[PDB]
């Protein structure tokens, strides 16, 4: 079964109104209105303010084509939209001709919605009846006809390939447009484009309140409605007031950040801090007028780079032992903080009690909790929109979010815990206020409120544009550079110049920007595509488990940790861990299976280990739970045969390290470095940047014998000269092979081949030819996997795809 028509089932069905369902619907509707169970979640929904507005909303949908419905977070959007409309449709008559598709950012939110929905239908979800699902090679189908579906924006996209107008629907809505992700606003502007052949599509935009007339504009200004409901006043408190409060003191107990950490600081960011190191004496000058000195003393020193969660779990004590009753939720950026909080709070032994109910972001966060109990919601950022409790009183919000940064200029992309906005930090205040009178606890100081963004820039903006790019190109929207241009928010040119330069470089772009084969596949698997590469020739070549591994490093972060004051030891252990290898993300995976095993040996074992070589087991978890997703993608794009990255039959190579430093050259490609010839200081030639330095980190930064020419890199910094984060020797062989084109030159002394014309190495031209041949081979397997791709069997040694790849695998070991 193709890749094309995976989970194309419902959308390949065809509308065509029976009229006998028609009127089966109708009669099933006021059998319902007898069912308690229906009757009883008819109270609730009721009660909600979209309720109020039901016959308003389908009459302003029903009468035009494009409609934008705007609301504070729990008022109905999500789950009664599709709701209204489907009954709308039942109770005229009409029933059987309404298909509607509703959208969502996130695999579990397509779930849970569709779950509810179906719940206040009184049916089960999917299996038939009105209300279902349709994520990636998951589903719970509804009925064909009068049915409601959700799904994920790459449901959509997915569709798009094989039916680009979307013809059997009728009705679609994109909620939580306000997010802003890629896919959602790519998805906008393809739905636009399709309203002019669908004179009968219906589509609804669902937005929080803030700029929801945005996306009225973008879609010509568009009818626009807005549910309105009540907040209750919320106290806010900055950190001043919550240290005054508590009389907090930090505790009895510090590993080294920034540039040791491969963080890079931004210049957009840098004229605030400025601005805010500026106002710093005076602001504290003012404070000491009205709060006392040691909570002055404490807030000078606060650090500004993490969530202080003893803080936060000091101040859930304090809520819990002085406040009236009524939940307390917390944002917290990413799970390391959640869990981190969790634990943080079951240790003691007040907290294990049946008077306290703490969940990290299940059954049960919902429900109103007896009035002994206390509800403690430890959420990230995701739920300041989406999800509601109704419980809530008390918000505590760490002040931070986490968000990815592209920087043009240096062409180096990361992820970070940035502040929040003041539309964030409004949105979370609003939580508080939507039973009674609320307490909002904001995590950042009087001066750096003052100084937060207005709002978050959205994705298109900040993120690195390859994967979109090849999403572009995957449904034929034309040229990649015309096309963003059109979005709501366009990307800057310079921006949409790299990635483009970077995909022709990641050879997943011919010169004409066209997809090659390898490009296709890079466009099923849902990470930058430098990273797919990787995953995928760790798959192709067998050595997945510790490719895997390097790859969620490169993603994430590499597991060391470096105590202040323990550098030159730390750096010891490193470089023991790196075992002749030169190459920074070896170690990575050396210290890996250190880990798995030294933690099968006991878990007095496992903190010892990593105790004595400088490892946060909490970053190291993180990154076996990402080994196992990058799996499943490769599973999904027909790869690999199993979930688990340490299947045998695809670890076969996964102890060569002349394959795996091969694999690790075709994701980093084309960051690339001659190393100097030596006979002081190590340095090396970059194609553009110069000669640069080793970074203090790396395992290589004092190494004086490589045993290649050529290393590979992923992240480089600038300080006061530019400084290579992570290398790794490489053979030239490995550029010859993933890199660029392939030049050959001759004179009397030396047949030379160069790669994109400045890699230069002497090698005969045999070899250059040879190289040549199996990059087209390997385009046809590539190729001839694009219509059901099915994993290399590598147990067959007479296939033809085991012979180009054992011949590949042959080069690089040369
Ligand atoms: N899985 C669930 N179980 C119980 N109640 C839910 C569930 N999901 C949402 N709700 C409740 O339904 C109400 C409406 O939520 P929703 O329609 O998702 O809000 P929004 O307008 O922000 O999209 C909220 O008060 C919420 O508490
Ligand atoms: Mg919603």
């Amino acid at each position: 079964k193709s890749y094309i028509d995976r989970d194309t089932e419902y959308l390949l069905q065809e509308n065509e109104p029976n009229l006998s369902l028609d009127q089966h619907l109708l009669e099933d509707l006021q059998r319902k209105k007898t069912d308690p169970r229906y009757i009883e979640m008819q109270r609730f929904r009721k009660k909600l303010p979209s309720y109020g507005m039901q016959k308003e909303l389908v009459n302003l949908i029903n009468n035009h084509q494009v409609t934008v419905i705007s609301g504070e977070t729990g008022c109905g959007k999500t789950t009664q939209v599709t709701q209204f409309i489907l009954d709308n449709y039942i109770e005229r008559g009409k029933g059987s001709a309404c298909r509607i598709v509703c959208t969502q950012p996130r695999r579990i939110s397509a779930i849970s919605v569709a779950e509810r929905v179906a719940t206040e239908r009184a049916e089960s979800c999917g299996n038939g009846n009105s209300t279902g699902y349709q994520i990636r090679l998951q589903s719970r189908l509804p009925r064909k006809q009068g049915s409601i579906l959700y799904c994920t924006t790459g449901i959509i996209l997915q569709w798009l390939q094989s039916d680009s107008r979307l013809s059997s629907v009728s009705h679609i809505v994109l909620d939580e447009i306000h997010e802003r992700n890629l896919q959602s606003d790519v998805l906008m502007t393809v739905i636009k484009d399709l309203l002019h052949f669908r004179s009968d599509l219906k589509v609804i935009l669902m937005s929080a309140t803030l700029n929801a007339e945005k996306f009225s504009e973008y879609f010509g200004n568009c009818p626009m409605i807005h549910i309105p409901g009540f907040t209750f006043p919320v106290v806010e408190y900055l950190l001043e007031d919550i240290i005054e409060k508590i009389r907090y003191v930090p505790d009895q107990k510090q590993f080294k950040r920034g540039f040791m950490q491969g963080h890079v600081n931004r210049q957009e960011k840098e004229e605030k801090e400025a601005i805010y190191k500026e106002r710093w004496p005076a602001y504290i000058k003012e404070l000491r007028t009205r709060y006392s000195a040691s909570t002055v003393d404490v807030l000078q020193m606060m650090d500004d780079d993490k969530v202080d969660l003893n803080l936060i779990a000091a101040l859930i004590r304090y809520i819990v032992l002085e406040e009236e009753d009524g939940a307390i939720l917390v944002f917290l950026p990413g799970w390391d903080n959640i869990s981190t909080l969790h634990d943080l709070l079951m240790s003691q032994v007040m907290f294990k009690s049946d008077k306290f109910l703490i969940i990290p972001l299940q059954t049960q966060v919902f429900k109103k909790t007896p009035p002994g109990v206390r509800k403690i919601v430890i959420a990230t950022n995701i739920a300041e929109t989406s999800i509601t409790i109704d419980d809530v009183v008390y918000v505590i919000d760490g002040g931070k979010i986490k968000e990815t940064h592209f920087d043009t200029q240096n062409n180096i992309s990361t992820m970070s815990a940035e502040w929040v906005s003041k539309a964030n930090a409004k949105q979370r205040k609003g939580r508080a206020g939507r039973v009674q009178p609320g307490h909002c606890y904001h995590l950042y100081n009087g001066l750096r409120a003052s100084l937060l963004d207005d709002y978050q820039l959205p994705e298109i903006l900040r993120t690195p544009l390859e994967e979109l790019c090849l999403q572009i190109k995957i449904l034929r929207l034309g040229g990649i550079a015309y096309f963003l241009s059109r979005l709501m928010d366009p990307p800057s040119n310079e921006a949409v110049v790299l990635s483009i330069k970077h995909l022709m470089e990641l050879s997943a772009l011919d010169k004409q920007e066209e997809l090659t084969p390898l490009g296709v596949h890079l466009a099923r698997l849902p990470v930058e595509p430098h990273i797919g590469k990787m995953i995928l020739f760790g798959a192709l070549f067998c050595c997945l488990d510790p490719v895997l591994t390097i790859a969620a490093s490169l993603s994430f972060k590499d597991p060391f940790v470096i105590p202040l004051g323990k550098e030159k030891i730390a750096d010891a252990r490193r470089k023991e861990l790196a075992k002749e290898t030169r190459s920074d993300h070896l170690t990575v995976v050396n210290a890996f299976e250190g880990w798995e095993e030294a933690k099968r040996r006991g878990f007095r074992y496992e903190k010892d280990y990593c105790w004595e070589y400088f490892l946060s087991s909490n970053t190291l978890q993180m990154l076996h739970n990402m080994k196992g997703q990058f799996a499943e993608h490769l599973l999904g794009a027909g790869f690999v045969s199993s979930r688990s990255p340490k299947d045998p039959k695809a670890n076969i190579n996964s102890d060569n390290e002349k394959i795996i430093k091969a694999v690790i050259c075709a994701g980093l490609y084309p960051k690339v470095a001659k190393i100097r010839l030596n006979l002081k200081m190590v340095k090396v030639h970059t194609k553009s940047d110069g000669l640069v330095s080793i970074h203090p980190k790396s395992v290589n930064v004092e190494q004086t014998d490589f045993h290649y020419n050529w290393l590979i890199y992923h992240l480089k910094m600038r300080t006061s000269s530019i400084y290579l984060y992570d290398c790794t020797e490489v053979s030239p062989y490995c550029l010859l092979f993933f890199g660029g084109d392939i030049s050959i030159q001759k004179d009397k002394d030396q047949e030379i081949i160069a790669v994109d014309e400045w890699i230069v190495f002497q090698s005969p031209e045999r070899i250059a030819h040879l190289v040549k041949g199996l990059r087209k081979e390997l385009d046809s397997l590539l190729q001839e996997k694009i219509e059901s791709p099915h994993p290399v069997d590598w147990d067959d040694t007479k296939s033809r795809d085991c012979a180009v790849l054992s011949a590949i695998l042959d080069l690089i070991k040369t």
